[PDB]
């Protein structure tokens, strides 16, 4: 079994990195990007590959059809926004890929649900079950793990300062994220601190500090780090 | 292979060097010695520990003609054993800061040759690294560290979500390998109004200002500074 390719009509916002229209297009689907939300009446799928989704939606519900369908590639909106587009007669859905081929998907009905399954299997993915009360939190989840980026080439453009070695001192930050260290003695901790020369580093290394301390539960060194 | 050494090792605990298990893996006499007095019989006395100066003063008084001394203290320049060398001994340091690299120092060319000899067997080379610099290198070590701290932070925190170690170490490394602009303010700031941990919370602010001073993102650094 295979499903239809469809006639898809995707407003793109420049909000989004999902690059639906494209991801549908290159399984065979046939996609025109829509301006104007009265030109969705001969589509099938209506695609809202944008952020504010409610924005859309809005502009959207006075023409909606009964049997089109409706998907949006939020993260951070769960499928209530939607509502207005079910309750005129839309087939609602949601699909954002997290990473790694895994996708967070919903739906208000049981149609829905399997064609946005569908959909996603032909994308190359796989639903990975969330609680859309906590979509918000996962995007904050995803943005945290990010900053490593920040911390790596941040260490790496400090400790260089001293090596004059890039690939060295890029193996060494690389073993340094890998292998777990025990926070030194808070004396050596103000003394590290002390000696950092750019104020945005000394100043994110209390907050690391402060960070290692109340998991490691090192009380002298976060008492020490709050009281900046 | 060169002579064999008896090794007299002080470790309190407060050095990761593990000075004791490198010497001893190369076929060296190593014992780890529990009072000052007990150097008299050993030709090698290593202080693996951060108190250099307290082992040095203790030790000043046992010190024979031609006995070695060696500390493992990234933070302390040479100088530090002059009372050691005063005595009749051969001083040096040595410290391992990753990757098989070692910062080393001697205050005669007999001491070199030999901290060079011991840094190579254990399969070391020595980085040239000025004593005015060593403060601020081990802040940077400890610095590139942290990320170890974020990375295991960060992988507890998505684990919440996905409840698949593999595929959340996966995504946490793409995360750290590649760089993605921070995300507009308001979402910033939904973001982490949706960290329930307050730790996290207070580490996600910090390095979405780090992050920012380095962007030049003002409004996002104007925001993280406002939030403490």
């Amino acid at each position: 079994m295979q499903a239809p390719r469809l006639r898809v009509g995707i407003f793109d916002d420049g909000s989004s990195t999902v690059n639906m229209a494209e991801k549908l297009d290159s399984v065979g689907h046939y996609v025109t990007v829509l301006h104007a939300p009265e030109d969705i009446r001969d589509f099938e799928l209506v695609v809202i590959d944008a952020h504010g989704v409610e924005g859309y939606v809005e502009k959207l519900s006075a023409f909606a059809r009964r049997g089109q369908m409706f998907l949006h590639t939020s993260l951070t909106h769960g499928i209530t926004v939607m509502d207005p587009l079910e309750t005129s007669g839309g087939i609602v859905m949601s699909a954002h890929p997290i990473g790694q081929d895994r996708w967070v998907a919903s739906a208000l009905d049981e149609l829905g649900e399997t064609i946005v399954g569908l959909l996603v299997g032909e994308l190359g993915g796989s639903i990975v079950e969330i609680a859309d009360d906590k979509r918000a939190q996962l995007a904050a989840a995803l943005t945290y793990a990010g900053f490593l980026s920040t911390l790596q080439r941040d260490a790496s453009y400090f400790l260089d300062e001293f090596l004059g070695d890039p690939d060295v001192t890029s193996d060494i930050v690389m073993d340094s994220a890998q292998q777990f260290q025990a926070l030194p003695s808070l004396d050596e901790v103000i003394a590290q601190y002390d000696s950092i020369n750019n104020p945005g580093r000394q100043r994110l290394f209390r907050d690391l500090a402060r960070r290692q301390a109340e998991i490691s539960r090192a009380q002298d060194i976060e008492l020490w780090a709050i009281q900046k």
